């Protein structure tokens, strides 16, 4: 196809929850658009100063005049990006649709038990799981503190529309996952929504976005819980990111 000059603004809003292929989708959108896509890894690795900003925005999110200040801060946080994925953004999908009326919406989904298992290995181990201590030890190497965990918790509560949440309760998390995915599909006009399942690859995505399939580039497969376990163990072993980063090429 011909090469055209794409606008550096949010063109794709992905409402998918963490551990549904968000990092592979981020990578895929960056391959298509050649500009950055937001993700929790953007915060962790490039913009830890954004943590307090997302926390403030969530704090005010329950609240039109008030909306304009909030929408202005969302636009500010996303300046220079061509798409959003992952927490903390995904709970804001309805507001992002208003701010970027010409953006299209994605929802990444998967088997709920595979999702929960992945979530418990990477994002939200149970309180009494010994792996939680290793996760926390590796995170300190990256400069992540209790405010990072607060942002994860609060952005999940915001996405699930809950005042509080028993994070150690699998049944609660599974119900919230199903309800969240059902609500996205009931909210977004079908013309504006593409549901992606793990394994779908390039073709439905590129058709929805009116772009060619990237020539000679396989659809990304990154950020498996096995890979995250290795990342945590290697951070613990070497005590820095820069000592190990060459071992995690497309994930980091
Ligand atoms: N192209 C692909 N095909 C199959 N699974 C993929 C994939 N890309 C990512 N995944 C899976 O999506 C999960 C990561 O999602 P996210 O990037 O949103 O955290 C991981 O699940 P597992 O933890 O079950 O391996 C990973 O294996
Ligand atoms: O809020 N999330 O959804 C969310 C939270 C985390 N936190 C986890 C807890 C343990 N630590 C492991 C690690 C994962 C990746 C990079 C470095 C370290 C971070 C990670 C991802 C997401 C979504 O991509």
């Amino acid at each position: 196809g011909a090469m055209i000059e794409s606008s550096t603004t949010i063109q794709v809003i992905s409402a998918g929850l963490p551990r549904t292929g968000t990092k592979s989708l981020k990578n895929a959108l960056e391959i298509i658009y050649h500009k950055p896509c937001y993700h929790m890894f953007e915060i962790i690795f490039n913009k830890q100063s954004d943590i307090i900003k997302w926390q403030n925005l969530i704090h005010d999110s329950h609240m039109t005049t008030k909306t304009i200040a909030i929408y202005d801060k969302l636009k500010e946080l996303l300046d220079g990006y061509i798409a959003t994925t992952d927490l903390p953004t995904c709970g804001f999908y309805k507001d992002l649709m208003n701010i970027y009326p010409n953006a299209k919406v994605l929802l990444t989904i998967r088997d709920k038990y595979d999702w929960l298992h992945s979530l418990r290995k990477v994002v939200l181990p149970k309180s009494n799981d010994p792996w939680k201590l290793k996760i926390e030890e590796g995170d300190k190497v990256l400069g992540l503190n209790s405010d990072f965990y607060k942002l994860t918790e609060d952005s999940l509560k915001f996405a699930f529309q809950k005042d509080d949440l028993n994070f150690d309760d699998d049944q609660v998390l599974l119900e919230c996952y199903d309800e969240y995915n059902r609500l996205v599909q009931e909210t977004v006009p079908s013309d504006r929504l593409l549901v992606l399942r793990l394994g779908d690859g390039w073709e439905p995505l590129c058709k929805f976005l009116n772009v060619e399939i990237p020539n000679g580039i396989d659809y990304p497969c990154v950020n498996s819980h096995h890979q995250m376990t290795q990342l945590t163990e290697q951070l613990i072993k070497y005590k820095s990111l820069d000592a190990i980063i060459h071992m995690f090429p497309d994930l980091i």
